[PDB]
C-alpha cells in the first residue's frame, strides 16, 4: 500500500512529517522549510485504495499566508513511494479590489526521507 | 470583523457550514453539494497578526467519490457591510497510475456569502 | 454562434479588442487596462464549434510578465455571449531556485462592449 | 543567452520545434505529442528588457481534439550551463453548456531541454 504517515522530503529541500491516520481519514504533521509550521489534512478514504487521494492545509507561523496540498500516492514504476502533488499558496490582501493577485500555483514531488 | 463560522453559499448553489474555530485556529463543517451530498471539510484560519480578514484553507473529503478537493481563500469586508468568500480550488482525482498524473487536477473558483 | 471578434470588457474594468480570426484560427487584438499591450492567440477550430474553445498570449510593455489565457465562448442562458476565461501570470525572476514563486492563477469573465 | 528558437523535449517525451522569434517577439513551432500527433504552437517572448532568461507564452491548438493548451514560462540557464525550460500550462476542453464550466479546466506542470 501507499501510507502518508511518515517523514517525507521534497524536491525544493523543504521535510515533512505526517502522524497516524485516524479512522475517518484525518491527520496532522509540520512541515519544514528556511520555519516549522503546523499541518492539518485529510486522506480520501472511500474505496480504501492503495494509491489514496490526499489533501492537507498549511498556515504559516512565519506570515499571513495558506498554502494547500492536493495530491496522491504513487508506488513508482521503480518501486518507490512518491507523493505528487500540487498546491495552491494565498497571500493576505488588504481590499478584495487586489484579490486576483493573491494566489500562486505550484507543484512538489516528495519521497520518503 | 470577518468570521468563518457560519453557512455560506455560492454561485454554484452549493452550502457550506463551518462551525466555530479553536484557540490554534481549526474548524470543521459540511459541504453541501449539486441528489443532495454532504461530505466533512476540515481546514485552518491563519492566525498571525489576528487580522480582521484572514486566510484560510480547507479540505473536503468526497462521500460520493475518491477525489480530493483544496481550498483557499480570503474573508473579505465587502463594501457595503457584508462578507464574501473568494477562494479557489483545486480538484484532485484518483488515477490508477502514475503515468497520468498530468492529467488529474482542475483548477477553479468560487465565491461564498451568508446564507 | 459565438464570436471572439470584437470589443470585450471584464468584471475586472480591462477592456479588449479582437481581430478577424483567420482561416487557420489565429487572430491580434489589444488589451487595456490602468496600459495596451498587444495581443496573439488561436481560436481552436476543428469541430467548427458554436462555442469554441481558445487562447492567447499577452506580454506586457510595461513589463517582463506573460499572461496565457484558455477559455470558451459561451451564449450565456440569457443569451448574451460570455467568454470564461482563466489565466496564468508569470513573472521574471533571477534564479531557477526561485522559480517556485513566478506563477499566478486567476478567473476573468468577460463580455461584449 | 536563452533563446527559444530549437528542438525541445520534455519529462513526458513530448517534443518541440519552435522557430526564429521575430522583431516584435513571436514565433511559430510544432508541438509532436504523447500514434504521433503534431499540433502548430503559436505564442510570443516578452522583449522589455532584452532580459537573457526571458518570460514567454504559447498556444497549442490541438488537431485531434475541440481544446486549447496555453503555456507560460521562463527560459532559465541551468548551473552547468545548459537551457531548460520550466512552464506551467492551463488545459481548457470544451464543453456544451456554460453550467459546466468549473469542471473544464486542467492546470499542470512540464519541463524541457535540448532535444
Ligand atoms: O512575494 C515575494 O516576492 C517573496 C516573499 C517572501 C517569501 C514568501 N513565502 C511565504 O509567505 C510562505 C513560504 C511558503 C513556501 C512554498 S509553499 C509552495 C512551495 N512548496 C514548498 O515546499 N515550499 C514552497
Ligand atoms: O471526471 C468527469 O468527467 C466527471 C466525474 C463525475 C463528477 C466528479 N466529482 C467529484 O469527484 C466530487 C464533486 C466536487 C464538486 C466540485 S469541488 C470544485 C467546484 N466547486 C464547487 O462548489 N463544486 C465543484
Ligand atoms: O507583485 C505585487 O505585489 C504587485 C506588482 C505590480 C502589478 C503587477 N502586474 C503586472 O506585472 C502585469 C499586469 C497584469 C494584470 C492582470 S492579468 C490577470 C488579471 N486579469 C486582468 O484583466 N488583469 C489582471
Ligand atoms: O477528458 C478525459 O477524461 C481524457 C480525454 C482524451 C485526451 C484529452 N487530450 C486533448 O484534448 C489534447 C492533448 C494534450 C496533452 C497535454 S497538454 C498539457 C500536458 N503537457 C504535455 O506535454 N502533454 C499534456
Ligand atoms: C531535512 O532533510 C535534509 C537532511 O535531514 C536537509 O534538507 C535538512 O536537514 C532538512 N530539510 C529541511 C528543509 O529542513
Ligand atoms: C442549501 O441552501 C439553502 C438552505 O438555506 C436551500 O434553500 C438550498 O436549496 C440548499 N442547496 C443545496 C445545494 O443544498
Ligand atoms: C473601456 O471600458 C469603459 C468605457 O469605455 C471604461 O472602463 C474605460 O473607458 C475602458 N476600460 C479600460 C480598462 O480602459
Ligand atoms: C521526438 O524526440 C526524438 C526526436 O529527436 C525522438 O527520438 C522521439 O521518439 C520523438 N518523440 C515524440 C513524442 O515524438
Amino acid at each position: 500500500k501507499c501510507s502518508l504517515t511518515g517523514k517525507w522530503t521534497n524536491d525544493l529541500g523543504s521535510n515533512m512529517t505526517i502522524g497516524a491516520v485516524n479512522s475517518r481519514g484525518e491527520f496532522t504533521g509540520t512541515y519544514t522549510t528556511a520555519k516549522e509550521s503546523p499541518l492539518h489534512g485529510t486522506e480520501n478514504t472511500i474505496n480504501k485504495r492503495t494509491q489514496p487521494t490526499f489533501g492537507f492545509t498549511v498556515n504559516w507561523k512565519f506570515s499571513e499566508s495558506t498554502t494547500v496540498f492536493t495530491g496522491q500516492c504513487f508506488i513508482d514504476r521503480n518501486g518507490k513511494e512518491v507523493l505528487k502533488t500540487m498546491w495552491l499558496l494565498r497571500s493576505s490582501v488588504n481590499d478584495i479590489g487586489d484579490d486576483w493577485k493573491a494566489t500562486r500555483v505550484g507543484i512538489n514531488i516528495f519521497t520518503r526521507l
